[PDB]
């Protein structure tokens, strides 16, 4: 069920599945500091609403304060989240986050999908795996591909890097 585009993260957490969902996926004060940390600013989201078919759904709109001075000085942004029912039926949590941009170069070609997903481990403990897939709505014709993907791949091992790191400081 990983995306096949990147696996960013693949780590055991003594945090439960349901903490890990919370902590991630709700206004915490986790995520709080760690959008402070990251630079992002202006949040507004959506609860957890539930659509008939049982899958929830979340969006959320924030600015990305940007340190590459060609990606220009800041960018909007838009998420969308899906939670899948078919995973709470079998005790886990899979959520993609449908993430697009406004104002970067070539922000109109592109958009990313993370998913994660929150497994259930012994002793209150869960593995939480993360992965990405860049997604095209124009074709990237030469120099425009090369600089998305570099841009992108480099700015999310950042990223995640520093939520992994984050998170670990939870348990
Ligand atoms: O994936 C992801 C990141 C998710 C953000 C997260 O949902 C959050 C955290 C805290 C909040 F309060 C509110 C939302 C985000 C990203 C944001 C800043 C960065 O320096 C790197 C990546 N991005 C991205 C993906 C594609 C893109 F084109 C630009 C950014
Ligand atoms: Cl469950």
């Amino acid at each position: 069920k990983d995306l096949q585009g990147r696996l960013y993260i693949n780590r055991v957490f003594h945090i439960s599945a349901e903490r890990m969902f919370e902590l991630l996926f709700t206004s915490s004060h986790f995520m709080q500091r760690f959008a402070n940390s990251r630079n992002i600013i202006d949040v507004v989201s959506t609860p957890w609403t539930v659509e008939s078919g049982g899958n929830q759904l979340r969006t959320m709109t924030y600015t990305i304060v940007l340190s590459n001075p060609l990606t220009g000085k800041y960018t909007a942004a838009t998420e969308k989240q899906t939670l899948y029912k078919e995973s709470r039926e079998a005790q886990f949590y899979l959520v993609d986050s449908e993430v697009l941009t406004h104002d970067v170069p070539y922000h109109d070609y592109f958009y990313t999908l993370n998913r994660y997903c929150i497994v259930r481990s012994a002793k209150q403990r869960c593995r939480l795996r993360v992965s990405t897939d860049l997604k095209y709505r124009k074709q990237p014709w030469g120099l425009i591909k090369s600089l998305i993907e570099k841009n992108s791949w480099s700015s999310l091992e950042s990223y995640f890097k520093k939520l992994e790191s984050d998170l670990l400081m939870e348990e």
